């Protein structure tokens, strides 16, 4: 749609700050289309990932940390609020001890800071997906 | 690139077709960028699939067919001749028993025919690439 996807942006997180995007799979469900949203320490698409969330849509979400190059211990969902063929609002806040995931509203992922949300720069939103609209909170 | 993607081609396929395919991924290997092609049976995309070939570069390839809705028995390669941050050649020729896949001149993957080749009717490639040349030998 309308963003470029890989969409890579400058971003600095603190608690308070919501990440909020807009976007519909390219896919039918029945084909596995994937959604990532990657938070990263640098600009650079190598630099490590304070928080990873995956989704396979209609499958399994997952959920990690990439530290020194290394993916630390996965964490796996099985809630799909997800639905097939339409858009989806998805909201990442930035909570005291976690980030808390909605999907069109609703709670549905959260995830234990690992690494201070400070340190973050970087936020990329990519692969199976169109993106409407992308908006961090300052 | 200059192909869009996802990319969808009407194709018939016999004992000597050629499917060939230069792209390159949109991310460094440790990000595990995917690429995939299927041979589907109907233009639509919930078709199903003869011939199911999807790459996440740097990890392994997984073949499989989708018959009726279904996935069916997936089979699993760690052979990786992809090379990291590199344009690649994708070449697949329909054998009288198999498809061989070769990459950058090299035979790399096979798999046996589970349906004829002439239920193929469309082709299409997508996930985490960029694609600049898509051909059927006719």
């Amino acid at each position: 749609s309308l963003l470029p996807v890989p969409y890579t942006e400058a971003a600095s997180l603190s608690t308070g700050s919501t990440v909020t995007i807009k976007g519909r799979p390219l896919a039918c469900f029945l084909n596995d289309p994937y959604l990532q949203v990657d938070f990263h320490t640098e600009m650079k698409e190598e630099s490590d990932i304070v928080f990873h969330f995956q989704v396979c849509f209609g499958r399994r979400v997952v959920m990690n940390s990439r530290e020194y190059g290394a993916w630390k211990q996965q964490v796996e969902s099985k809630n799909m609020p997800f639905q097939d063929g339409q858009e989806f609002e998805l909201s990442i806040s930035v909570l005291p001890d976690k980030y808390q995931v909605m999907v069109n509203g609703q709670s549905s992922y959260t995830f234990d800071h690992r690494i201070k949300p400070e340190a973050v720069k970087m936020v990329q939103v990519w692969r199976d997906i169109s993106l409407t609209k992308f908006n961090v909170s300052y």
